[PDB]
């Protein structure tokens, strides 16, 4: 089972990715987690992402396409934050990487900033929380390791605004792209209401999947 999750910054893609991973045994391929990993470990394929991610900008198509091809070689899958541009989507289709399901998370722009201000992460695992809407079982702590949660460098309101602009400029056109793919019989397309509670979005995804 090959799945693409599509949606604005903060739509809840990674939150739902965890549930699909721990159910259908489908590995999460989070380009965002992989680039943050490669920055910390100074890795050749990604270490260059640091200033771009701090700016709220997209990393170059060719770097992430290489990153994804490499990670794919080592495996079903769930693509989370890739593709992010038409040229990334075209690269998957040119390399014959077909998917069974494309799932669009619909969340109004007006929720995103206010949403991401509450985001807390366990960097080592990529588990993510929200201080109000999906809190850890113990305030400030990872549920599994008990380690103090952190705030991502790029989750400052200014950087989120910039990320949401780049999403509408560069990424939102993938909605049309994969809808045409579904129209040609190449994949299933489904939309989920990302404003519902975490639990309901999870059940909506189980109905689709």
């Amino acid at each position: 089972m090959r799945i693409i999750l599509l949606g604005a910054p903060g739509a809840g893609k990674g939150t739902q990715a965890q549930f699909i991973m721990e159910k259908y045994g489908i590995p999460q391929i989070s380009t965002g987690d992989m680039l943050r990993a490669a920055v910390k470990s100074g890795s050749e394929l990604g270490k260059q992402a640091k200033d771009i991610m701090d700016a709220g900008k997209l990393v170059t198509d060719e770097l992430v396409i290489a990153l994804v091809k490499e990670r794919i070689a080592q495996e079903g899958f769930l693509l989370d934050g890739f593709p992010r541009t038409i040229p990334q989507a075209d690269a998957m289709k040119e390399a014959g990487i077909n998917v069974d399901y494309v799932i669009e998370f619909d969340v109004p722009d007006e929720l995103i900033v206010d949403r991401i201000v509450g985001r807390r992460v366990h960097a080592p695992s990529g588990r993510v929380y929200h201080v109000k809407f999906n809190p850890p079982k113990v305030e400030g702590k990872d549920d599994v390791t008990g380690e103090e949660l952190t705030t991502r460098k790029d989750d400052q309101e200014e950087t989120v605004r910039k990320r949401l602009v780049e999403y509408h400029q560069m990424t939102a056109p993938l909605i049309g792209y994969y809808s045409k793919e579904a129209e040609a019989g190449n994949t299933k397309y489904a939309k989920v209401d990302g404003t519902k509670p975490v639990a309901e979005v999870r059940a909506d995804l189980e109905k689709i999947l």
